[PDB]
């Protein structure tokens, strides 16, 4: 599914992947509440939940 990103995040960790605000993300993985996994372009890793909204 798409998420959309409320805001900017710079990545702080190896896990972690950077996103903009008004990025279309492909969501991977939503198992943890405060962190979720997705591709950003041709990244992946994980941001936090609360900063993208799912659009399905």
């Amino acid at each position: 599914e798409l998420v959309l990103a409320l805001y900017d995040y710079q990545e702080k960790s190896p896990a972690e992947v950077t996103m903009k605000k008004g990025d279309i993300l492909t969501l991977l993985n939503s198992t943890n509440k405060d962190w979720w996994k997705v591709e950003v372009n041709d990244r992946q890793g994980f941001v936090p939940a609360a900063y993208v909204k799912k659009l399905d």
